[PDB]
C-alpha cells in the first residue's frame, strides 16, 4: 500500500497551464538545469504547436509556429518542480504568482 502520485490535468490545446493538487500552476521561461534537479516527478506525453505570430495553437507545423512538448515534470533540489519541454527543463509556478511572472516564450526554442 503506498499512495503518493497526482495525474496532472493539462488545459489541452491551449498556453502552457496545468493543475496539480488542486492548485492552478503555469510553466515558466525560468530553466534549471538537471544539476539542480532531484529526480523524475511524473510520466505524461503532451505535444501541440503554437504560432508565435498570434500566440494561438495551430494543427500544423509552419515557419511562423514552433512546436511545444509539454510534459516530462521533474523535482528540484529546493522542492520545487519543473517541466521538460524541448530538453530543456522550465520551472513551474501557481498562476497566482501572476503579475511579477509570466508562461514561459517560444523564443527559447
Amino acid at each position: 500500500y503506498q499512495t503518493s502520485h497526482k495525474k496532472v490535468r493539462f488545459d489541452e490545446g491551449s498556453y502552457t497551464n496545468f493543475i496539480y493538487d488542486n492548485k492552478s500552476y503555469f510553466v515558466t521561461d525560468k530553466e534549471i538545469p538537471q544539476e539542480n534537479v532531484n529526480n523524475s516527478k511524473v510520466k505524461f506525453y503532451k505535444l501541440l504547436i503554437v504560432d508565435m505570430k498570434s500566440e494561438k495553437l495551430l494543427s500544423s507545423s509552419n515557419k511562423n509556429s514552433v512546436t511545444l512538448v509539454l510534459n516530462n515534470i521533474y523535482e528540484a533540489s529546493d522542492k520545487s518542480l519543473c517541466m521538460g519541454i524541448n530538453d530543456r527543463y522550465y520551472k513551474i509556478l501557481p498562476e497566482s504568482d501572476k503579475g511579477a511572472v509570466k508562461a514561459l516564450r517560444l523564443q527559447n526554442f
